[PDB]
DNA sequence: GACCCTCCCCTTAGGGGAGGGTC
DNA sequence: GACCCTCCCCTTAGGGGAGGGTC
C-alpha cells in the first residue's frame, strides 16, 4: 500500500535515478506504475527485491543485456551461471597475476640501465642469464639492419609476453675488425621475459639465452662516431688484460625515450663473456 | 631509405590499419609522410620503435591520452609510472581475489537450499555459524514488514561485500502463538559474507551471528496458508519430542527467482536452536 | 522549493562498411 | 586486382545539463 517515486527508490536502493530510468528504458527493471499524464514513475515495495540481483551482477561486472537472461534462470541454472563467473574471474586473476611479474621484471631491467657504473668505459662484471629469441641474421650489418628486421621475433614475444621488448639485440664474432664496414651480425635476437609457452614457434627461431657468466661490458649513449670507437676500446681491454673470450659480442640497443617530439636517443651495450 | 604504407606497418607491427589511422587522428602516433593529394600515409622504419611502448601500454590497459603523457617521460620518470601501474594492478588483484571467495560462498549457501532434505517437514541438524547484521525491529510483524525496512542494513552490507544479500531475516521469541496476529519480530537482520571491515557502522547495527549449534528446522516455499501452519508444526515438534529451545526462531526468506515476468516465489526457513 | 519528466550532447578505442579513388 | 583514402553509423552504461512541468 506504500508506493515509491524514482527518488524514493534511488535513496532506498542506493542506485541512481538516471540509472533506474535507464533500466526502465532497456526493460531490465520497469516501474509498476507510470502515471499517464506526468510520465512520473512509481514503484511497489515488493519490486525492490529484483534489484538485489541486478545490483550484485553489476558489481561482478555482468553486462546488462546479460542480466536479463540471468533473471529468468531458475535457482539450479543460476548457480551454474555463477560458476561461469567464477571461471571468468580466475582468468583475469591469472592474466593480471602474470602481468605483475612481467612489470616487476621490466622494471628490474630498467634499473640496471640507470645504475650502470659508468658510460663509455669498459668493465667486467658478473651477469645473470638472459633468455632470448633469435634468428640467423642473413648477412645483416650494423649498417643496414632495420626495425622491420625484427617483426617476426616480435610477433612471437608479443603473442607470449603480451609486452613488447624494450630491447633489440644482435651478436657477432669477436675480431680485430678495423671497420664497421667489416662487421656482420651472426644472429639478431630479443630477450623474452615470460616463462609462458610460445605456441607454434616455427623452427627458424631458436630459444636460447645469453649464458650466466662473467662479462667485459661497455655501454654508452649512441652516436655514430662512438659506436666503432667503443667497440675498439673493448677489443683493447681484452687484448691488454690478456683474456680469453668465450662468446660473441652481444650488442643491445634500448630507446631512452619514445617521445616522437624529441630527438631520438638510445642506450647501447656491447658485452662479451670471458673465462 | 625504405618507407612503409599503413598496410605495411600494420602487418609489420601487428596493429590494425583503422588503429594507426586512429592513432594518427589523436596525434599519438603520426606518419612521417602524408602525400598531399592522395592523403596516403607513409611511415619510416625508424618510427616503428615508438609503437613498442604504445603496444605495451595498451596491453597493460593504459588509456590513450595517458600514453601521450607517458611518451615524453624520461627513463627514471617512466620507471615510476610503471610502479603506479604495478600498484593499480595489485588493487584489481585484491578486488577480484575478494570476489572469488565471495562467489564461492554465495554458491555454497545456494547449494544447501537445493539440497534441503525435505520441504514442509521439521528436522534437526547441526549448523555452522552464520554471521549477520541486525537491528531492533521497532515493532515489526510478519504482517507489515517491508523490503524498505532493510535499506540501511543493506547499505552497510553492500558497502562491505559489494554483493547484495540474496537473503532476508528476522527473529522472534519462541511461543505457543495462536495467530500471525500475535507475533512481533525482535530484530531483523541480513547475513554478512565478508570478513572485510564495515567502515563507520553506526551503533544501531549490531554485528552478531546465528551461533553454531543444533537446530530444529523447517523450510518450504511460501504461501500465506502455510506460513503459520509450518510454524505450528515446529512448535509441535519441540513440545512433543520435549526439547529445550535456546534462541529465537530465526526466519529467513530467499527469492527463488528474480524474473520480473513470472509470479514471485520465495523459500522460507524457520530454524531454532536446542540443547 | 524540491521533485520529476524528456531530450540532447558527451566518453573509449576503435570495427564494419559505403563509395569513392590509387598503385 | 589489391591497396588506400574519408566519412558515417554502431556499442556500454549511463552522467551532466537544458528547459520544461509537478508535488
Ligand atoms: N643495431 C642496429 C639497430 O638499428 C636501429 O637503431 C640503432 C642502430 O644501431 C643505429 O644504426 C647505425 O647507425 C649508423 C648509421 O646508420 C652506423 O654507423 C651504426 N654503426 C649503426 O648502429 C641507429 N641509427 C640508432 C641506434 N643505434 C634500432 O634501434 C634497432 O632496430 C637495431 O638494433
Ligand atoms: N518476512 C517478511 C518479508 O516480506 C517480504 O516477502 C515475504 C514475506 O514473509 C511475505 O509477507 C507476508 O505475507 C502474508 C500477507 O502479507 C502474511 O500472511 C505472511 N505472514 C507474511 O510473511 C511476502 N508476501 C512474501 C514473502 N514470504 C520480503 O521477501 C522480505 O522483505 C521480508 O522478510
Amino acid at each position: 500500500e506504500s508506493y515509491y517515486s524514482i527518488g524514493e527508490v534511488s535513496k532506498l536502493a542506493n542506485v541512481s535515478i538516471k540509472a533506474l530510468r535507464y533500466y526502465d528504458k532497456i526493460d531490465l527493471f520497469k516501474p509498476a506504475y507510470v502515471d499517464p499524464d506526468t510520465s512520473y514513475r512509481y514503484y511497489t515495495d515488493s519490486q525492490l527485491i529484483h534489484l538485489d540481483l541486478i545490483k550484485s551482477l553489476k558489481y561482478i561486472g555482468t553486462p546488462l543485456e546479460e542480466m536479463k537472461k540471468a533473471q529468468d534462470l531458475e535457482m539450479e541454472e543460476l548457480f551454474a551461471f555463477y560458476t561461469e563467473q567464477e571461471r571468468q574471474i580466475r582468468e583475469k586473476l591469472d592474466f593480471l597475476s602474470a602481468l605483475e611479474q612481467t612489470i616487476s621484471l621490466v622494471k628490474k631491467r630498467m634499473k640496471r640501465q640507470m645504475e650502470y657504473p659508468a658510460l663509455g668505459e669498459v668493465f667486467v662484471l658478473d651477469e645473470e642469464e638472459i633468455r632470448i629469441i633469435q634468428t640467423e641474421a642473413e648477412g645483416l650489418g650494423p649498417e643496414n639492419v632495420l626495425n622491420a628486421s625484427y617483426s617476426k621475433l616480435k610477433k612471437f614475444i608479443e603473442s607470449a609476453d603480451g609486452f613488447t621488448n624494450n630491447s633489440y639485440g644482435a651478436t657477432f664474432s669477436f675480431q680485430p675488425y678495423t671497420s664497421i664496414d667489416e662487421m656482420t651480425y651472426r644472429h639478431i635476437f630479443t630477450p623474452v621475459l615470460t616463462n609462458k609457452q610460445i605456441s607454434s614457434i616455427t623452427p627458424d627461431m631458436e630459444i636460447t639465452t645469453i649464458p650466466k657468466g662473467r662479462y667485459a661490458c661497455i655501454a654508452y649513449n649512441f652516436s655514430p662516431e662512438h659506436y666503432f670507437l667503443n667497440l675498439q676500446k673493448l677489443i683493447k681491454y681484452i687484448a691488454d688484460r690478456q683474456l680469453t673470450v668465450v662468446s660473441d659480442v652481444y650488442e643491445l640497443i634500448i630507446p631512452i625515450h619514445y617521445s616522437p617530439k624529441k630527438q631520438e636517443e638510445y642506450r647501447v651495450e656491447m658485452k662479451i663473456r670471458i673465462l
